């Protein structure tokens, strides 16, 4: 025969695994505890207590941002804006740009005299 070969099937491995895997059954036990997901819950937590002293219990507990109620004007409100635009943006680059230039205006002067 010129070739003549099997050519098995496909081997098909069969797996992409996923579940939902939700919460263990029992809080502690031993082979849970090996696995991530014991340390995996303990992100919560940690994350928590990082915003837990940033955060602070209001007496007042109203949850009013605001109580004075001025009457009109620029407000806190414009600005805080500001600060999530801030973010998207980035002129803190722009700051190192420049800055590096002036500098290196400095450096080429300090070469030069030294070397008149």
């Amino acid at each position: 025969m010129s070739a003549t070969a099997a050519t098995v099937p496909p081997a098909a491995p069969a797996g992409e695994g996923g579940p939902p895997a939700p919460p263990p059954n029992l809080t502690s036990n031993r082979r849970l505890q090996q696995t991530q997901a014991q340390v995996d819950e303990v992100v919560d937590i940690m994350r928590v207590n990082v915003d837990k002293v940033l955060e602070r219990d209001q007496k007042l507990s109203e949850l009013d941002d605001r109580a004075d109620a001025l009457q009109a004007g620029a407000s806190q409100f414009e600005t805080s804006a500001a600060k999530l635009k801030r973010k998207y943006w980035w002129k803190n680059l722009k700051m190192m740009i420049i800055l590096g230039v002036i500098c290196a205006i400095i450096l080429i002067i300090i070469i030069v005299y030294f070397s008149t």
